[PDB]
């Protein structure tokens, strides 16, 4: 929490930061946001100002959430094109190169395939939460007909005391007090459930998202440990390149251990 | 590997998929790429036919990569108001969920600041793969003189073999063969090393970003496990709530666990 | 499998072609497909909208097995007919080369009876498949009424629960249920076993047809190492040519050994 615990808009220093200093911000961060046009501030807009007061927010939440999970889709299908790329290119070139990338783009090709099944959970977690958006959005009207019935008592009596419309507007408004003591309790029952549950999904989706990429980039490492490396001088000829074998064990062991994952059997351990 | 080893476009079964059935595919997936209009299309075309044929290809995966790395810009800017709009609609509620909800929207504002590294660490490695690009482009012309060179000996060969040029254009050839000999053997020396150091400095970006986002969506869950439900009837009232210095400490902890961990410190250890 | 694990499009090194380069692409490959005009297409089109939906499929896999047969029979009389070309062409030249091209061309000759051998049990296996394709066309019209049934009942349900057609409608609908209890098992009982016998009839005369293809090949080129070769020089007269009882006794051993082979003495041990 760098802007929390200083002024400062820049970022402390850490025990990675001690380690290696920081990089250099991105150099291709335009001003202009081109944030796909003007479709996405329609979509945030005029989400807010249609419906019930009450559930306006929560229309809002659902639409921004939709257009993040939007985005890792487009992110994750340019990975992939990338991977296709780079293995394209690996082929017009040595034999140590043109399997090490082959090998390289096949393990990076399975970040979108992760990040498919991430965005699904996603998508439930949204169409949890825009079931608690409907059913305030729901609820709201009988509070809104109570203070509408309240203040036409209040007003009717200021008019005159002598109306004979006073007794069955009182009753009216009981009727209406006691439709509310229900209905409050029933809005609040399962708020408290549902939200509790969505985030429990969407915090275990995450960390099985996360260890996944984290043991597949490890072998990744381990297969590119293998590339060996030295300097030649001219006329001199590399010795032939014999390690098929061994990337195949590699990437057999990558499969092996990803298919046999599961959540109980999760490797990192919180304090 | 679901698509290379079946010709089956679905999903195998696993021991996740065997544990809960996969979710539903989501809704929220157009036919129409809506790839930020025809922007992308021509920065992808435009630079494959421009420049020397031998670098063509990595001109194409370092624009690629440049797309990558803008969309996820957009996907933590996204992630980061979506926090905010939660916090902000959380207050008008109960005491316990004011506070739980800004505590959530605190602990997911930092997936942006991580992304921020992840993002200057990918453009690091999107310009040590261009200076590749850069050295094979200058390399290419060499050789194209040499053929021209070795082309127009053998024409005037047949043209006449009386011409006093074969000399002048042999001692050429010779010369042109000497520099390209040399040639060869500094442009295969660098690539080997700047290919591997690029990919691993990825992988290790990689590894430190799901390591830190893993742990966060822990202490999350951990968080959010004392939030307290059970159903209440009509008429009643809930408890006071009083669980505020435990999400201090909680958040405290968080923010220590983040300082702390290092790199030679890695909870994952692949197999 | 050089597709399935490497995004290349190309053929990986294998034993094979370490010993020997694989050969270039056969110049005659055009672009355009020329599949026998549009009949092919028409055929596959066609069969596959005009039936029960549940027997779509196995329709077009038998058209398609139908074309896939029709081909091998072309194919075979064209390879019939050069084996008679080159026996006619042989004729006049060297003692030596109108006997060997003729014994060549009698052992080509006997590619085509392999073939329509083949051909008739790849019939015999189409028509096998075909049987299935039947039986479960002729099942789903059975779930088809009782699912319109299910229907009828939901709708009426709603429309009027006074009606007097509950009780006529609830005792149709269980005896639909009980009708297709026992559809469904005879359905699944025969597929199991229909194919498996289909493919064990198809793999065993493939097993046959190549056992034999290799046993005439390789006895054509124990005959052809008799053929003698040697450099003439100009004026040279080539000594009589005296070898006409040696290939008679190796064709009568082609015989002999393709009529005494049987299937339980097949030479090939897969491990
Ligand atoms: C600076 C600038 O004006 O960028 C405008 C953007 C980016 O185009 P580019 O990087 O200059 O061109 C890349 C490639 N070399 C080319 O010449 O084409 O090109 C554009 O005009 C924006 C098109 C969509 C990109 C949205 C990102 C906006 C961030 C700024
Ligand atoms: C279906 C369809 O045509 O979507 C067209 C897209 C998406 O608009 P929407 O989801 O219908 O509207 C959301 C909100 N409820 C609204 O009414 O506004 O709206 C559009 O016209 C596309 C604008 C940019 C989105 C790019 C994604 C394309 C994927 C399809
Ligand atoms: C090239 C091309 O256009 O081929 C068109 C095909 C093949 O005719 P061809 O090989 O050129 O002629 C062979 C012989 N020397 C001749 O002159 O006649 O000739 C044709 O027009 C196609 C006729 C049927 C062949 C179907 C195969 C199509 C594959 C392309
Ligand atoms: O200043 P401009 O007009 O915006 O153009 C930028 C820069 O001047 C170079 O043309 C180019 O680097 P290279 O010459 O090395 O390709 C870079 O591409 P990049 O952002 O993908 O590196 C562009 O963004
Ligand atoms: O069919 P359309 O015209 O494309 O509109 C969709 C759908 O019909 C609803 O209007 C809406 O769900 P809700 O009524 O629940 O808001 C949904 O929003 P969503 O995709 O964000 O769920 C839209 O995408
Ligand atoms: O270019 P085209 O018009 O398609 O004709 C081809 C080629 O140019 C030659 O005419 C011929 O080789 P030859 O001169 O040696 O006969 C060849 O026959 P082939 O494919 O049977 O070899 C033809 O396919």
């Amino acid at each position: 929490m760098h802007r929390t615990y200083s002024l400062r808009n820049s970022r402390a220093p850490t025990a990675s930061q001690l380690q290696n200093p920081p990089p250099p911000p991105s150099t291709t961060k335009g001003r202009f946001f081109g944030k796909g046009g003007l479709a996405y501030s329609f979509r945030r807009s005029a989400a807010g100002a249609f419906g019930p007061e009450l559930s306006r927010k929560l229309s809002q939440l659902v639409k921004i959430e939709k257009n993040v999970l939007r985005s890792m889709e487009l992110t994750a299908n340019e990975r992939r094109d990338a991977a296709k790329q780079l293995s394209i290119w690996g082929l017009e070139n040595d034999d140590d190169v043109s399997d090490i990338t082959d090998k390289l783009g096949v393990l990076i090709y399975e970040v979108s395939e992760l990040d498919d099944q991430f965005i699904d959970r996603y998508d439930q977690y949204r169409l949890t939460l825009k079931s608690i958006r409907d059913i305030e959005g729901s609820v709201q009207p009988s509070r809104d007909r109570k203070d509408k019935i309240t203040d036409k008592i209040a007003y009717l009596k200021y008019k005159d005391p002598q109306s004979p419309k006073i007794e069955v507007l009182e009753q009216e408004l009981v009727r209406a007090e006691a439709e509310s003591l229900v209905a409050e309790a029933q809005l609040s029952n399962i708020t408290r459930s549902k939200l509790r549950a969505a985030f429990n999904y969407q915090f275990d989706s995450i960390i099985e998202h996360s260890e996944k990429i984290a043991l597949i980039a490890g072998y990744g490492k381990a297969l590119l440990e293998l590339l060996d490396d030295s300097p030649v001088t001219p006329g001199e000829t590399r010795p032939a390149y014999d390690g098929y074998e061994a990337s195949k064990q590699i990437i057999i062991d990558a499969e092996s251990a990803l298919n046999e994952w599961t959540l109980d059997s999760a490797q990192v351990k919180p304090t």
